[PDB]
């Protein structure tokens, strides 16, 4: 019942990864930590953070807002903890460079070491899609920086057998 991930592939001995939308993993696995691929002021509006925004019925974009007006914005390669929930017992909001808006890609070494923060936590790759990163890249990146134990959900049969097949090689 704690932490009960399925059919994950463990790729090193603290990285695992599978073909699976990281909300209907949240849901039924209902981790200790949920990651979010946020931006600086917490504004859930698409993709990855408007899917996890959408599950929660929108309970996360009213806290985030409210740690937004106290705390002020995160930093690019920054974090935060908040709730998590329905989903979780706690969403790490990381922020990941976006290059497509001229971010510095090495930025994402500091976006995952956010992640060492907690033993176990289900995760996006960060800065893929429309962020603009090499999503080859962003998990050697992973793999080379987290140290505790992350379970990747990538939403996407393709992307997922070019990564897997990118880290047997
Ligand atoms: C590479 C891609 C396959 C991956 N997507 C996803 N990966 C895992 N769980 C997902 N659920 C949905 C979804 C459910 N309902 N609606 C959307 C997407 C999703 C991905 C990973 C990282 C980032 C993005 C996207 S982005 O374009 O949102 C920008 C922020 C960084």
């Amino acid at each position: 019942e704690v932490n009960s991930f399925s059919g994950y592939l463990k790729l090193t001995d603290n990285v695992y990864i599978k073909n699976a939308d990281i909300v209907e993993e949240a849901k039924k696995v209902k981790p200790t930590v949920v990651v979010n691929a946020a931006n600086v002021y917490l504004k859930h509006g698409g993709g990855v953070a408007g899917a996890l925004n959408k599950a929660t019925n929108n309970a996360m974009q009213v806290e985030s807002d409210d740690y937004i007006a106290t705390n002020g914005p995160l930093k690019v390669g920054g974090s935060c903890v908040l709730s998590g929930h329905n989903l979780a017992k706690h969403c790490l909001h990381v922020v990941g460079p976006n290059v497509n808006k001229g971010e510095d890609i090495q930025l994402l070494k500091s976006a995952y070491e956010n992640f060492n923060q907690h033993e176990v936590l289900l995760a996006p790759l960060l800065s893929a899609g429309i962020f603009g990163a090499d999503p080859i890249h962003s998990l050697r990146v992973c793999v080379d920086t987290v140290r505790t134990n992350v379970y990747l959900a990538v939403f996407d049969k393709n992307l997922y057998d070019k990564l897997v097949s990118s880290f047997l090689e």
